[PDB]
């Protein structure tokens, strides 16, 4: 995926930070969210 700049603990907190970014799938890691390209 494609890192954004938002922390995250766990991969929930990044459904909406990866919909503010375009897409739809995601995941927590290394504390950052990561989104996968439209």
């Amino acid at each position: 995926g494609v890192e954004i700049n938002v922390k995250c603990s766990g991969s929930p907190q990044c459904l909406k930070p990866c919909k503010d970014a375009g897409m739809r799938f995601g995941k927590c890691m290394n504390r950052k969210c990561h989104c996968t390209p439209k």
